[PDB]
């Protein structure tokens, strides 16, 4: 929120958080300090009737290191648009890939979940991605209410140096090439959704002959999800397959995985919202003998108390499920639980 | 700019802007999503009936690389100062060194052009310039503005050369100064001078293989139409061990010139035509005389409103590939740039 | 100061400055421009009557490199939090060890003091650290006026991989295991003020093994310090005694240091304000034959001119007293005079 400027048709909204946040687990690449901030600028100009300029950014920063530590600080939104009325809107930038108009639904944990467990950033279009124009659609042409689409593309972001270079260049993990998706969700009751979503990117060079760990031509996602958000109650799911799209850790790509979320939260009127969910990614013929592996399985149990629009606390216990192997060894997967704490002041 | 602060003779104005920006080119260094924004804040405080105090910062952020790609945000300028009323002003800090007083006149492409090209920042005074110290007169002591600007010296990592605030040869600088004189002969027509002397480092004159000299110097001069929605403007610079001859070092002597013209439509549409070249002469290496750049540069802006526009900008580059500019790594290329732009 | 947002019970106060600053000295790793901005927020949301909850951002951001250097940012401080009346305060995140709610009296130098002097950043409890859990009472409840005191704990910030390590790893010199720490200050008058301050952490593995000098399990400090502050006069002297807490340069820490810090200043009615000081660093039982050192020693002496609550001027003249010598050489430790002007616009 926080409404900075209005002044002849032109509208600034500074927004952002501070996180501080402790994490507590065997596990010590995750164990300890995490407290973070974030800060945001939406921007919106009139320019006609029909027709409405806008712009966002939104910069992550972390506080948990030194003040002589590197690489702290990134962009993790930055767009330009226009809106064309109920004939859609059109931006390009650093924006979400479609498919998380779908696999949102169920990014709604106290702490965990979302970008970072099934699916990551800088992961074809399955999260935030650089370079996407994105056309969406609401109500259908003003038509039917409720029904909102969305089309999208994906120029390359390609290696470094060599033949397979672009400016932007990239780890193999977090290089694409062009690529598009589409999504669509209906309110099918008030309270009630249904979506879906699908993707197809072209892989790179790198990508089929760095790592050891997923082979083809084509990534491809295909989302179903549900979301019942009413009476104080939310529940949604989330079911994704994809090929040669979601990461082994860090020894590559499966060629086929299957990813579900479920979730689980009621709103008290005095402000605490207790959640529990499921999360897993199961990983199909991979090869160097590894064949079928869990890469993430987890019950989560927290919750979160909000004071007020402005600020809240909550905890989050993950349970991890996953049994240590060879696999989540050497693709430094982490198999240990976490308890997170953290207090929260939004604006 | 957005005024997000005014009160007791204290003012604050935050502006910026997002540049969805996408380049096509057969350079793979340059092709690809070049998505970007600034964020700055102008600030003064009246202190007096004559002299207010003045602070900018702009900050540029990349957006066109991933959440774990690192350097993608760096400070363009930041700079503090006191203003004495209409007899001028003085300001201390990272600013556009004089130079580009005159050079800013052709630095109006919808996309390209300005530093990069003929000049570059941490140039010496020819762009954004780490410690200059710069006053400025208005009407000197009438319509005729002279700045006069010292540089201290910014050098090498580590060894003799060293200051705290070290860098490579390619933008380090000795104890320079500069001085510019623009003037509007007619109402509409504006001619300008500039010169900058600078002494160069050791490290200037030992690491690359192109340029020796114990100073950079720049001449300046250019002219600029700005009426009756018709903009020309163009500026000629010679220098001497003060321009970069690519990776390769500085030529010992270089001639640049930029000369553009555009038109602005009332429904809001500007196209645009520039040319631009820089001429490199006794070079080391048996280089010889050698183009650094040169192309033409076609393209257009449409202005939504002052807050949004969009734009396309097609430079036609006509360098020959030869030893020259694969050594240097200048590209040779076509590039056509599209953005979508959201500014505040 | 600069209030740009007040609504609903939600304020934000967005402050900072930039600092026109250049450094004159033989010591050519501080010679030069050291022009550098902050900026920052800070927050406040009222709850209910009894509870208002806040957080503060402050970020640096050097202007004194290049366009393609590195590191040039970093956050100073980030912490979310909530103020329970005069049952006191809770906050979490990077914040200030309450060693410095004393040593702070000191830090009114033109340009130099303060951290890099005698203490530095993630130096334990010293002054700016990750991942403070701090309790702060003032008043003592309400029931003794001018009476304040606080309870602080950090966890362990570790290294960056081994045993040792925690998620937000850094080198041994800014290393830090479990600790805690207290203050207290007391105002007699309404300008003549005492105050103490204990810490005590837990020493790293690598903080043993790595550097050349200081071994020990522990970290403690102990700082008593005295304060005038009325009558347009300021005078603060603070004396801390430090185990194993105390930076010998590079090369490690100090077995035993005491630390001294002295200031005089005077406000004139026009704006000038002339400051002197004296600091002094004496480190003991050093190893590799070093004993008994000076880790630092000066005199300083200069002024700023307020032209008002938005910008002044200063000059800071930093006489050194330390011999060049085999420690001050082989620990980076500068014996150099330095001189500083600037010009400084804040909001």
């Amino acid at each position: 929120g926080a409404e900075i400027y209005n002044k002849d048709g032109n509208k600034l909204d500074l927004y952002g958080k501070i996180d501080g946040l402790h994490y507590f687990s065997d596990d010590k690449s995750v164990d300890g300090d995490q407290t973070y901030m974030r800060v945001g600028v939406k921007g919106e100009t009139q320019i006609n009737d029909q027709l409405t300029g806008y712009g966002q950014w939104e910069y992550n920063v972390q506080a948990n290191n030194t003040e002589s530590s590197s690489d702290q600080a990134w962009t993790r939104l930055a767009f330009a648009g226009l809106k064309f009325g109920d004939a859609g809107s059109f931006d390009y930038g650093r924006n979400y890939g479609v498919v998380y108009d779908v696999t949102s639904w169920t990014d709604v944990l106290p702490e965990f979940g979302g970008d970072g467990d099934t699916y990551g950033s800088d992961n074809f279009l399955q999260s935030r991605a650089n370079g996407v124009a994105t056309y969406r659609n609401s109500d259908f042409f003003g038509l039917v209410d409720g029904l909102n689409f969305a089309l999208q593309y994906q120029g390359k972001n390609g290696s470094v140096s060599g033949e397979g270079a672009t400016n932007n260049g990239r780890g193999w993990s977090k290089q694409n090439g062009d690529g598009f998706g589409t999504s669509l969700t209906y309110d099918i009751w008030d309270g009630i959704s249904a979506g879906f979503a699908y993707s197809h990117s072209k892989r790179t060079d790198e990508q089929n002959s760095v790592p050891a760990l997923g082979r083809g031509d084509n990534a491809e996602t295909y989302t179903g999800g549900l979301k019942y958000d009413a009476n104080n109650i939310y529940l949604a799911s989330q079911y994704t397959q994809t090929y040669n799209a979601t990461r082994a850790g860090s020894l590559g790509f499966a060629n086929k995985a299957q990813n579900f979320e479920v979730v689980a939260q009621y709103q008290f009127d005095f402000g605490l919202r207790p959640s529990v969910a499921y999360l897993q990614s199961k990983g199909k013929d991979l090869e160097r003998g590894y064949g079928d592996q869990d890469i993430l399985k987890y019950v989560d149990v927290g919750a979160t108390y909000y004071f007020n629009k402005n600020m809240s606390t909550y905890v989050d216990y993950k349970i991890n499920l996953l049994d240590d192997n060879s696999f989540t060894r050497n693709a430094g997967i982490s198999t240990d639980d976490v308890v997170a704490l953290g207090l929260v002041y939004q604006f």
